[PDB]
């Protein structure tokens, strides 16, 4: 069934309006309702916290502060702590600081405004120069990693670039909003959120509470959207959730309005890269030398893996023979930033690919050569290693790229480009081409772990239960698709059902775009032995050999005769045979240290190219995205309908974070674009006008679910292209470095335009 | 922690009101509430229907009919249907007809009575001689057994004894009634009730619903009583729930008001039993031969099985040369009769039991030797076998009956009494001793099945789940208590959770006692499981072998050193072992054949004995219980404590059953005793002023789990030592047979009195 292109498990619910989310649940007419309320310092001691007006606000039940909370207050997924209420001082404009409880969401939202508090100011630090300048930093300072020795490579380098340049963050902005919901249930709660991470949730919440794990469940069967938002910052709602109820006595629910998610959560970290490239006379790479300064907020939360992540990434596609990467994570009083599509990755790229198109400019080079040129070598003594030291053994590259240009009448069209730019004066085209190298697996490598239980009841239905969680990337169907295979029986017998600590414990994030690899493997795995099960009855009862017993198309077959499944399954039940199964995965060839940036962090790696092509004004900026072309591979793909899906997704969502998306703090921290109607995700119309997607399809190296290859983030970074493409268009203006900026804005296109200009 | 006395899971919180059973449960504003309209009459064709009134009270919103069943209609527990609404016609007053649902319980009450139906009479059957009359019967004729030749042996008897009798069924009353939820769960449902039987209850919500079995979810965290009741009339009301809520859209919950709930649901199997018995001239068993008329109701149900059993122990615990058995299950127009505590097996031995009475008295030869003197022999070429040709290899009735008159002062007892006796005209006391002997596991062979669910979490509390039902007799501790044992750690860290068919599967009802045999060794197998892979890893970890880690007491120890269980586990997880497991169970050598009435149908059987004291007035058959002691053997109990309650409690109702509990129905067939006002189980003050119980502790010869045996039904049949010692007094009072009837209420003890008296 794997292979095949169905549509997503929740389809049809989707498209008729019943699927629910969490704030669709039915729940008790006592259920109370929660909301924040927040700081409106960056830095300070708080000195008074007068909440009378609040208790007096309508329809409000409790009130909650740091004192009230009865054990732990602490959200972060990190050893380091967070405070879930603030605890004496606030550290960025949005940290909540109470909590309110009232009979209906609104009554919550308009108490929570009602305190009267004052604060003690502190110098606050918002940029990361301060922070630089200051050492307001994470982990005691920078980590550094090296390969070869740079310093060495550049002095004597035929060709060079050096150059610095800015990248910004970005909101996820899942539709669905950050929530949750808590059930006194006798002794313990259930939890039910909108989280990609119910196994932690389970823990905070324990902690919270000062319970055992085993008295907490959290149930979580769909979120609308996750991109890594959710990787985390569920925590808070879920705690305040359970505290709440703990106290009241009764459930309570907690979702986040629009405006004050997005001023409370994290984003992708933004980006300060500064790097030094250079080259051999006919172009092969000597050396890269980068520093990154990364913004991470005022906690820790996922900054350490994010911050490796780039690093590790700081080759892009390229062999380097030396290339040193010297990484802050610098401390500021803004929102803790975290997960997002990419962890790192695509900042750590961009990183590598902004210069690598430099050096190009640098020699008159073609870009697109010059990087043909430095892939690494294809597969098939001594294969190259990155610079963590990992030797890269399956890239493809090479024979892609050629196919898309191919496909994609690249040169032709950059011919076309040319001519139509020297005729135009206010207009000019650009086209570029950007490759892809992502890693798959979780950096910080025991969470590479998933478990699934498999039940068959005896009218040969079965009932799937994994540790993923889907969030609309396909995933159930995918497990499902692996277990129908695996059991030889039609999908439509398999239900996905909701994921529940309680059912597989344990749990790893769904993330790391290794959901369905691993969860693909535990299923797989317990579907095996419960065909197991199966031949083995059927083989004692017909006399003969299990491995000759065929399941296939909801049929078995043994000796001559053939029987329905289902008249399998009711017979092994008369028969006493357990019809349940664990199963369980994790994944194998890893080893790496963080400190020494040694080793093998990863199974196989992710890759694929793409070409876009954009137009700009050069009066004002104004600009878009015409046509894209890519080419990405999926190894085996599990359901090429879903991979193509990803990648269209990710594709925009990566464009939209060189382009339009901006995120802006004033003077005093406070976040100025906190709502759709300032943080501007790509619209239908942005979508580019000639969108051709296509996969590689070939096997993977690595022993994956059916040889198939994650798909979630990689094709993410296949927004790059756009970026550069936009930055082609800028060249075309004149003969100076344009110098774009990320994000790519009108204003920043129109500033990267006179640059090149050569007006200022 | 297996073997120690510990408390009941939920005693805390039976204790602080804090349990909640199914209608605590909380939910949704809109729910809605139900209740079947019945039929007024033993038997007639539905001629009209008008529904009208009905669909006009107030607060109601749906009204359902046969026609209205989406898909199947049936709720019974056998291959023969058994409609939840009545199509065209009614088989007994009672039968559901149609269904209300209103937005409360009273309106639904309420609105259920408008209905005008006309309906066109028929002749009813309800007593078991019209049915013997007019062949009115199930599986198509009598069930006939016979090991030897009675006839031949009767003929040429020194003693013999004819006699007939009858036996009442009994009302289970458990506390909390029947009763069901069912929430829609997109494109499936979910159901929580109140049953025995969750996948059972799954089975037929399914096929009610259209839907297969993995779209139904059943979850059952604890029952309030079921005694049988609940093995399957959990049926009709999950049916109505789901359909309900399959219509309208929302939740519905049904429950039964007591006075319903009597009428429409079964009871105990009342019967009518026929006897020769004969013996040597030294008091040997020769022969027995026994006829069964069983009034099963109008339906199937469980009377099959229920039947079989009662065959099963007609030989009470005595080794008989020749016995055979002629089973009627007669129809009737009645409430359907179904499982309750002993499942047949009571109303069987209780036919041996009379029977060897009325031989001991026909013999001037007293009871106790006459008994003592035919029990199977103790274990340790050629062994006795039952009727049913099954090896007795374990029955220690011998050695225990002599423990317990010793214990018990029985022969003292039994002069001063008679003495006594003499002395009085208006009171007498009787006295007498009672064995037991019980197969355990289900009759129906492949139900002897059971899984568990394990898991193990990071902090190294676990959380245990298993297939049975909690109904209050202490499964859960036991299992908990299983599980900790076998993982080394303290039963603290093990948490139950609810019973749910979505977690294991396939599972038998909770019931034939073997409850714990069985899930005990399936939760066993999981926890092996896990104390597998964890040795596994500390020994691979610190090199040594697996054999030699050894968990105990929350600490586990290996080549000399020692840590905390949850270090183990973390470090487990971090080395990422899979910490979750099922279990599975399959009774071993069981086989034999219903229609031959041969095989080996038990793993085992249980055994005890009970010496039951009591007083009658000559005048009006008022009675009472002075005093019982009893001495039953639980094998190594899993929990003495639990297991003395079981005996404790068991015994009251079976004494229950011989006293005061009496079921009338009217020349109509109506219901007359539907109420505890009018139907009454023993009271506090019937207790037995010194009761006195106590186990015999031996080790089961059989590998249950931990070497225990069933206490569930056993026990129960200790009460009729209470029937025979009202009995005993009457037979005091003149030298006349007082062929006591059960149920002995008083006005029955009076008529027996004048029987012995001589005074008709
Ligand atoms: N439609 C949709 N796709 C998505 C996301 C999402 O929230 N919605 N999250 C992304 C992130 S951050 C990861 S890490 C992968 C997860 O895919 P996977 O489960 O198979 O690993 O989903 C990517 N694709
Ligand atoms: N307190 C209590 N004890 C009880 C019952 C009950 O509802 N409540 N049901 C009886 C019946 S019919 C059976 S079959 C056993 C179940 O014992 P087991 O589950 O451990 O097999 O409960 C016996 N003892
Ligand atoms: O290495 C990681 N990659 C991730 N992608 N999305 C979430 C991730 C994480 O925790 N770690
Ligand atoms: O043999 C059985 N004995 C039982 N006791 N309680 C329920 C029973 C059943 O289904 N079968
Ligand atoms: Mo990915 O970024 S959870
Ligand atoms: Mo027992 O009789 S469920
Ligand atoms: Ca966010
Ligand atoms: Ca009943």
């Amino acid at each position: 069934s794997v292979g095949k292109p169905l549509p997503h498990d929740s389809a049809r619910a989707h498209v008729t309006g019943q699927a629910r989310y969490l704030d669709d649940l039915p729940c008790p007419a006592n259920t109370l309702h929660l909301a924040f309320g927040l700081s409106t310092e960056a830095s300070a001691a708080i000195t008074g916290l007068d909440l009378e007006p609040v208790r007096e606000s309508p329809g409000v039940i409790a009130v909650f502060t740091a004192a009230d909370l009865p054990h732990d207050n602490d959200a972060s997924p990190a050893p380091s702590p967070e405070p879930v209420l603030a605890t004496g001082e606030v550290h960025f404009v949005g940290q909540p600081i109470f909590l309110v409880a009232a009979t209906s969401h609104r009554a919550a939202r308009i108490a929570a405004r009602k305190a009267r508090i004052t604060y003690a100011p502190r110098p606050a630090i918002l940029t990361l120069d301060q922070a630089l300048a200051a050492d307001s930093r994470f982990e005691g300072g920078p980590v550094i990693w090296a390969r070869g020795d740079v310093e060495t490579a550049l002095a004597g380098a035929a060709h060079l670039a050096e150059g610095c340049f800015e990248i910004g963050g970005q909101e996820h902005f899942y539709l669905e909003g950050q929530a949750a919901l808590a059930l006194p249930a006798e002794g313990g709660v259930v939890i039910h959120c909108s989280s990609q991470h119910p196994s932690e949730i389970q823990h905070k919440v324990a902690h919270a509470l000062g319970l055992a794990f085993h008295d907490v469940r959290v149930e979580m069967r769909r979120m609308g959207g996750g991109f890594g938002g959710k990787e985390s910052q569920g925590n808070h709602l879920a705690i305040a959730c359970a505290v709440a109820a703990r106290a009241t006595g009764r459930p309570c629910k907690m979702r986040y309005d629009r405006d004050d998610d997005m001023v409370i959560t994290g984003k992708r970290h933004d980006f300060r890269i500064r790097y030094r490239i250079g080259a051999d006379a006919s172009g092969k790479l000597l050396g890269a030398d980068f520093v990154h300064l990364a913004r991470c907020g005022w906690s820790a939360d996922l900054s350490l893996p994010v911050c490796d992540r780039a690093m590790l990434h700081a080759d892009g596609s390229y062999f380097v023979p030396a290339l040193r990467i010297e990484s802050h994570r610098l401390r500021t009083n803004t929102q803790s930033n975290t997960a997002f599509r990419g962890f790192g990755g695509p900042q750590g790229a961009l990183g590598m690919e902004r210069a690598i198109e430099h050096l190009a400019r640098g020699m008159g080079r073609d870009p697109a050569e010059l990087r043909a040129l430095n892939f690494y070598d294809p597969p098939e003594k001594k294969t190259q290693t990155t610079h963590y030291g990992q030797e890269v053994a399956d890239c493809v590259l090479g024979e892609l790229v050629t196919r898309l240009q191919k496909s994609a009448n690249f040169t032709t069209r950059r011919a076309e480009i040319a001519a139509w730019n020297s005729t135009n004066r206010t207009l000019a085209r650009g086209i570029a081409l950007s490759p892809v190298k992502f890693g798959i697996s979780f950096t910080l490598t025991h969470l590479n772990q998933a478990g699934a239980l498999v039940q068959i009841y005896t009218d040969g239905s079965v009932a799937l239960n994994h540790g993923g969680t889907e969030m609309g990337q396909g995933l159930h169907a995918k497990m499902v698709q692996v277990a129908a295979a695996v059991l030889g029986i039609d999908p439509v017998q398999v239900r996905i059902t909701a994921t529940d600590t309680s059912k597989v414990p344990n749990t790893s994030a769904t993330a790391a775009s290794s959901g369905a690899d691993m969860n693909g493997m535990a299923v797989k795995d317990a579907c095996e032995t419960l065909r197991g099960r199966l031949a083995g009855f059927v083989a004692a009862r017909e006399g003969c050999a299990a491995r000759d017993v065929i399941f296939d198309a909801g049929q078995v077959q043994a000796s001559g005769k053939s029987w329905r499944f289902a008249e399998i399954v009711a017979a092994a039940y008369m028969a006493r045979i357990s019809l349940s199964a664990t199963g369980f995965y994790a994944t194998p060839k890893l080893s790496w240290d963080r400190l020494r940036g040694q080793g093998r962090p990863f199974l196989y790696f992710a890759y694929g190219a793409a070409i876009t092509e954009v137009v700009i004004d050069r009066l004002t900026g104004e600009n878009r995205i015409l046509r894209t072309d890519i080419l990405h591979d999926a190894g085996a793909s599990l359901n090429p309908a879903l991979d193509i899906g990803q990648i269209e997704g990710a594709y925009v969502q990566g464009a939209g974070w060189l382009t339009t998306e901006e995120l802006v703090w004033d003077h005093c921290g406070r976040l100025m674009t906190h709502a759709p109607s300032t943080y501007k995700i790509p619209a239908f119309s942005d979508r580019p006008r000639i969108f051709n997607v296509a996969l590689w399809d070939q096997p993977n190296r690595e022993e994956t679910i059916f040889r198939s290859k994650a798909v979630g983030e990689p094709p993410f970074l296949l927004g790059i292209s756009a970026f550069l493409a936009l930055h082609d268009a800028c060249a075309a203006c004149g003969p100076h470095w344009p110098d774009l900026q990320a994000p790519a804005t009108p204003e920043a296109v129109l500033a990267a335009v006179r640059r090149a200009e050569g007006r200022a």
